[PDB]
């Protein structure tokens, strides 16, 4: 079971900064920079890591929000959830150190490779994401921000859930009255499924937010990505059931994808645009 943080040392190892080397800047965060580097483990093994720093002159609220992410992440030890190696708090800059994911955020990765992966490769990515979400939901953690931009992908194309800190990704009931449940994460997973099969196209493109909300409420849904297998478009539609009780559970999604992996011929049945489809 996940436990809410409103203490980081309950679920995070304090790392010795002597064991951390910084290579290069790879991103910018809400709280500071993100860089790649190396961590020397107690066993002397050296691994690649990502390193997030807390900007100099941070507020106490920024420090709490920053470390709160580590307090959450550190609760989850799963191959498809980003691994917290530890934190540095006894020296400054304060740091959160995670496993390195060479191919970065999934949405930007797929946009660089439009139509270049096999369907079975894409299904492999999606099964990873579903398996990580199955574990989070098993722990009673509702992610609320599941999106392709919040999944990281490593050198072997293994995808892992990130962003333990968005109308297009949010279920109608969560939009309507903040009803967030693992079923609203399943809705979001449906959107990620579409993002993946669309090679990182933006869900609902740049439609006015009020129109995203109204259209989905009226029963309109994102259309099948080009060359999308029928099995995968149906899974999207299933994830986007209006009635949250009718959506599949993450364990069911994992099982569906495992069958598709086992019987790749299943994927050969293909469905039938920047237009929504009624239903
Ligand atoms: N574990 C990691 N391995 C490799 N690159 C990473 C890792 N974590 C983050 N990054 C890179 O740093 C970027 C920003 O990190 P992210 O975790 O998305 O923080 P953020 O505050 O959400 N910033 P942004 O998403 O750019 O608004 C990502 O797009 C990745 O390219
Ligand atoms: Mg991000």
């Amino acid at each position: 079971t996940y436990v809410d943080p409103h203490t980081v040392h309950e679920f995070a190892k304090e790392l010795d900064a002597t064991n951390i080397s910084i290579d290069k800047v790879v991103g910018a965060g809400e709280f500071g920079e993100v860089c790649s580097g190396r961590l020397k483990l107690p066993s002397k093994k050296e691994i690649s890591v990502a390193i997030k720093t807390l900007k100099v002159g941070y507020t106490e609220k920024q420090r709490r929000d920053f470390l709160g992410e580590a307090s959450i992440m550190g609760q989850f030890d799963h191959p498809n959830i980003i691994r917290l190696e530890g934190v540095v708090t006894k020296s400054k800059p304060v740091m959160i150190v995670t496993e390195y994911m060479e191919n970065g955020s999934l949405d930007s990765f797929l946009r660089k490779h439009d139509a270049q992966f096999t369907v079975i490769q894409l299904v492999g990515m999606l099964r990873g994401i579903a398996s990580g979400m199955k574990y989070l939901s098993d722990m009673g953690y509702v992610h609320r921000d599941l999106a392709a931009r919040n999944i990281l992908i490593n050198s072997n194309l293994v995808c892992k859930v990130s962003d333990f800190g968005p109308i297009r990704w949010t279920s109608p009931e969560a939009i309507a009255y903040r009803k967030f449940t693992s079923a609203s994460d399943v809705w979001s997973y449906g959107i990620v499924l579409w993002e993946v099969m669309s090679y990182g196209e933006r869900p609902y493109w740049e439609m006015s937010n009020q129109d995203v909300i109204k259209a989905v409420d009226e029963g309109y849904r994102l259309p099948p990505p080009m060359d999308c297998p029928a099995a995968l478009y149906q899974l999207m539609l299933d994830c986007w059931q209006k009635d949250r009780n009718n959506r599949p559970k993450f364990e069911q999604i994992v099982s569906i994808l495992d069958k598709l992996i086992r019987n790749p011929g299943s994927l050969k049945i293909i469905t039938s645009p920047s237009n929504l489809l009624l239903d």
